[PDB]
């Protein structure tokens, strides 16, 4: 079976065949789509197989499959699940697994860089403070003084689901959300519940309107704890505009370091619950998404007053007009501080150049179209003319329930 | 069985049942999505008559009722001894509305059960064809004061008599390839555009030339008609605050006109039924000027209003898109011509899902369709999860005829 997939704009037709490849399920059946929906303890029996099939790739993207090597690694692992139930990856297959999910998350428009993604391996990791060291050093790492570098940090995989580790801050480097008794929200609305976590916790709230959140850390299954990122280590842009001076007076700042650290990375059926990871900001994620949804900082208003927009009717597109100023503002602020960033004109035409790549040498590209077309201009960015397969492979990356509402409390 | 879809926005959780009324597949399955995939006998007949008429009847109340099995009969009777039917004009107009409704990629279904409907069954030549279409126009356009219609020409019978509109839309621009290499007028029509020379249209050559209809009526070959120029309503495109933007020398016609589609009302289908409303400005102002492969006018606006084009991070582009669309909006309204903004649509589509979900059961929904093209998270559609799913009645795309017809 083979499937096309057609540029509008260019008339580049291409075809696939890795699809052929995947296991896991969509959510979509022959009678319905659910392409828009954002959310659509194993046994020894379902475990051989997920491992062998990972072994397998393995082995062949380093050319060694049917080797010596590559039976007896089977046969190893193979005794391994007979006596213990689980088993363990070598640092090669981690740093191949890792890599992979990054190759493999259909959603990411910044998988041009998969193979250069440094690995740290925290598997020797066993209590929260442990925890709290390794992500520092991720944090230094990946900033790098502005010059940011992809990395992520895999902690002990799920043993019985008893005994998980876990990062409850769904970013490394988030702001507060306070909720006033007037209604209104201090701070990012977006982590106003995670933040009472945190207070109740214990944490002693410096009540403003970017407060970075502490880590909130739980090592095998324990109550998690609390700790505070050193802030010399937080690199933060305040953001000004290249032509309008009052910019600078709207008080905004963002950190530096995107941090997803609440995805579940399966590698040939293990399951990493704490695996950090990080790149670097396109800048439409901060200036559409985090300063312009209604549920978030929501500035919209505010900078189209301070432009003396005509805000009576809708269409004088008055919150297009801002939005791009904003968007303007934030490329200005991280590139004059010299702190990585990329545009979604760069970054869209890139996986174009990734994706094409990656029929020609793998035989395809999962991509998942409404989350890779960036949330402003979309069509005056090459993706969102380019048809798109999406499909499931491991190694991936997987949403997860916040703990809060599944951790079992000891007290 | 029973599915939620989420606003993320406004937290709004809404139920679907009316997908397992569904019929049609969707192109995805378990294992692949393809959701952004642009196209993804008398035995059978009877049942997609029997699922209409059930139906419209139970849409009028009279579900299970002696008129209701009457008529049941009486297109068992027809199909059993004509091979085909005819749908009563009620049947028609409750057919077309329901297309309509069902259109899972429209974002103007609000407006779904206002729509005139013309009956042109009765048509049998190209000149017939011009004549009904001419009526469409003028009726649809009212002047700016624009009113949705369809025109429904006779449906197909044996597959070889088949009445089409080869036009892609009632009223678009010519497209020819210039000496230079370069492409003056819409290069989207550059195809069209020749064969209509061939077949003898005398092009005027210039860069917004209204083309001529192909009318082709009863599977013959298809014929030329020029619209009446006092019937094609145009709106010369100036911007609020920028003297120089009407120097350009842009304009757009009013009235978006789709007319090859396939209507499919109980099995029975309508290779040519052109049907119009009104734009979303956006259409003009980001696809039809922006794209690049269309008109492609970004590089020359943002030149006008001396931004830095030196780096893509300068968002110049994006600068440009925003006063390009402001302008289309504006040319529009000061000349009375309907049009809605992307705002207004995408809140009228929100208010339209609810009124969907708690009377019928369900909205089918394209998100990668109903997003407008710019600005797409500051619309609420954006943060709003749609299902996808096909009912019938439907509108269809077809392939262009000139690959299918032999002259
Ligand atoms: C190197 C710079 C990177 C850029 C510019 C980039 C860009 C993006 C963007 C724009 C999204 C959509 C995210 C959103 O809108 O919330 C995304 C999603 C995602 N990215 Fe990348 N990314 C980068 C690096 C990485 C890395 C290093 C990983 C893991 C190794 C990764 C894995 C993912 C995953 C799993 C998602 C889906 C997130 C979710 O479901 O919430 N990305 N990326
Ligand atoms: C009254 C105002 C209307 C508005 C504002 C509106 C808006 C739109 C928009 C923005 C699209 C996306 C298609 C594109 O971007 O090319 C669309 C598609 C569509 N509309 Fe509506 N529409 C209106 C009336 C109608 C009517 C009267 C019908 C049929 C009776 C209709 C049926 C459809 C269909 C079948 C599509 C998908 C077209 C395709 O596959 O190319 N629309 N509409
Ligand atoms: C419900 C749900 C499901 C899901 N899969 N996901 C979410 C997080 C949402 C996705 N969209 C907004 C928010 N995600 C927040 C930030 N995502 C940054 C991705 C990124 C960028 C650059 C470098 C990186 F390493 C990573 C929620
Ligand atoms: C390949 C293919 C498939 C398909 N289903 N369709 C197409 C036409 C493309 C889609 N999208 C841009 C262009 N269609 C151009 C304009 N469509 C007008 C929709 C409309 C608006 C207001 C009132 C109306 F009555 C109708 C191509
Ligand atoms: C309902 C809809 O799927 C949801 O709003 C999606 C749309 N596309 C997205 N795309 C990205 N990159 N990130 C998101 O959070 C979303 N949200
Ligand atoms: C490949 C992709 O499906 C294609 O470019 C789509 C995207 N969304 C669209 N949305 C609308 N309204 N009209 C279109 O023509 C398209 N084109
Ligand atoms: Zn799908």
């Amino acid at each position: 079976r083979f499937l096309k997939v057609k540029n509008w704009e260019t008339d580049v037709v291409l075809t696939d065949t890795l699809h052929l490849k995947s296991t896991l399920e969509t959510g979509c059946t022959e009678h319905i789509c659910m392409g828009s929906i954002m959310l659509p303890v194993a046994t020894k029996d379902q475990l051989f197989p997920l491992a062998k099939e990972f072994l397998d790739q393995y082995y062949s993207s380093i050319k060694r499959f049917g080797s010596k090597a590559h039976m007896d690694r089977l046969e190893e692992v193979n005794k391994e699940i007979e006596s213990t139930s689980t088993y363990q990856l070598k640092d090669t297959e981690l740093i191949y697994g890792a890599k992979h999910a990054w190759r493999n998350a259909s959603r990411c428009v910044g998988r041009i860089q998969w193979s250069k993604l440094q690995v740290f391996d925290a598997r020797d990791c066993t209590t929260a403070h442990g925890m709290f060291n390794y992500i520092c050093n991720h944090v230094k790492y990946a900033t790098n003084k502005g010059n940011l570098r992809s990395a992520i940090t895999i902690f002990p995989q799920r043993t019985d689901g008893k005994h998980d580790f876990r990062v409850w801050n769904s970013q490394l480097i988030r702001y507060a959300g306070y909720k006033q008794p007037d209604g209104s929200t201090l701070g990012d609305p977006a982590n106003v519940q995670f933040t009472e976590i945190c207070i109740q916790q214990g944490w002693k709230a410096p009540r403003g309107r970017f407060d970075v959140l502490p880590l909130l850390l739980q090592a095998n299954g324990n109550d998690p704890e609390l700790f505070q990122i050193p802030p010399e280590l937080v690199l933060e842009v305040p953001i000004r505009h290249p032509k309008f001076d009052w910019f600078k007076d709207l008080g905004l700042k963002w950190y530096g370091l995107p941090a997803v650290s609440n995805m579940l990375l399966e590698i040939g059926g293990l399951e990493f619950s704490a695996c950090p990871f990080s790149g670097w900001y396109m800048g439409t994620e901060i200036g559409v998404r985090d300063y312009c949804d209604n549920s978030r900082y929501n500035i919209l208003e505010e900078v189209a007053k301070k432009m003396d927009l005509d805000m009576r009717k809708t269409s004088s597109l008055w919150k297009d007009q801002a939005l791009v100023e904003i968007n303007i503002a934030v490329l200005y602020s991280f590139q004059s501080d010299k702190v990585t960033i990329v545009d979604h004109h760069s970054a869209t035409e890139s996986f174009i150049k990734h994706m094409e790549n990656e029929y020609r040498c793998r035989g395809g590209c999962p991509a998942d179209w409404v989350w890779i077309v960036p949330p402003m201009s979309g069509s005056i960015t090459p993706v969102f003319h380019q048809e798109m397969l999406n499909y499931r492979l491991t190694p991936s990356f997987e949403y997860q329930p916040d703990p809060w509402n599944t951790h079992v409390w000891k007290g």
